[PDB]
């Protein structure tokens, strides 16, 4: 699949807006996941023995995780399809080494859409919402492809 450039112009114009907070941003999506699929907060040893939103929203560690997570999803959306070598160090860690399954990189998608859906109503109607997801399900296809060639049907 492929985007067209005034998709990816709706995607980038609300992501610019994600990007004057991304600490914040990230907070939000990774506590929406964790409380609507839990069974994704069994993944990070790290984040797992966190019981409460205060819990989760008071950790440092879990703050600098998603800032980390967000900006390395920006870098890729800003490449705007051609992001194939991103893909590749992304693609084999979240296989090989954490296993996450396809099922919960949609969880993520959802989160994210649900956030930014929250925070940005004005820049983030019916049509920039249909572009992000195009975008994540690009996303997800492609790292699908990647587990793939790698040896991970998850
Ligand atoms: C938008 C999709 C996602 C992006 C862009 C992303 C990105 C990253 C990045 C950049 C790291 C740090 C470097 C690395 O280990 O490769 C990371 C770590 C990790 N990711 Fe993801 N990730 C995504 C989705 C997920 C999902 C859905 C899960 C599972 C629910 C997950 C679980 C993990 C785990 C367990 C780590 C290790 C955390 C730690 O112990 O420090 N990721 N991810």
């Amino acid at each position: 699949m492929v985007l067209s450039e005034g998709e990816w112009q709706l995607v980038l114009h609300v992501w610019a807006k994600v990007e004057a907070d991304v600490a914040g941003h990230g907070q939000d999506i990774f506590i929406r996941l964790f409380k609507s699929h839990p069974e994704t907060l069994e993944k990070f040893d790290r984040f797992k023995h966190l019981k409460t939103e205060a819990e989760m929203k008071a950790s440092e560690d879990l703050k600098k995780h998603g800032v980390t997570v967000l900006t390395a999803l920006g870098a890729i959306l800003k490449k705007k399809g051609h992001h194939e070598a991103e893909l590749k160090p992304l693609a084999q860690s979240h296989a090989t080494k954490h296993k996450i399954p396809i099922k919960y990189l949609e969880f993520i998608s959802e989160a994210i859409i649900h956030v930014l859906h929250s925070r940005h109503p004005g820049n983030f109607g019916a049509d920039a919402q249909g572009a992000m997801n195009k975008a994540l399900e690009l996303f997800r296809k492609d790292i699908a492809a990647k587990y793939k060639e790698l040896g991970y049907q998850g």
